[PDB]
RNA sequence: GAAUCGCUAGUAAUCGCGGAUCAGCAUGCCGCGGUGAAUAUGUACCCGGGCCCUGUACACACCGCCCGUCACACCCUGGGAAU
């Protein structure tokens, strides 16, 4: 909740807007991030003037750390068995 | 225990979920997603690889070649009393 309210604890006393939302897929941190960045998209009600206040702190871009798959042979994407 | 192994950001660690072969079956394997950091001093060190510059009796290429005593067999030869 604190995480999803930071996106508007700047240049907004919270007393100006309404958000009707929805989210699916993934997990507890995935969904919260998804909602956060959706708000970050739709903060374009004032289009050419809010990305000013936003990009500075970094409230615009996705976390492109999408999970790294499992390769063969190993037991994970970087873990490896033990040779002697 | 000595040691020794695995890893530099969605990774480590754990969380389960899903296949596989198959009537009967996974602590195994393959895949998928949840959550999720430590640390970047960098080539000093052991380590590993390359360069090129020197030295080599090595070329099966140093786990290489290789010397010497002793134990062993055959062969040849010297000294040697006395002849």
């Amino acid at each position: 909740r604190a995480a999803l309210l930071r996106p508007l604890a700047e240049t907004k006393t919270l007393g100006r807007w309404d958000i009707k939302c929805t989210v699916k897929g993934g997990g507890t941190t995935g969904q919260v991030g998804a909602i956060q960045l959706g708000i970050s998209r739709a903060l374009q009600n004032w289009e050419p003037d809010m990305r000013t206040s936003l990009r500075a702190a970094g409230f615009l871009t996705r976390d492109s750390r999408v999970v790294e798959r499992k390769k063969p042979g190993k037991a994970k994407a970087r873990k490896s068995f033990q040779w002697v």
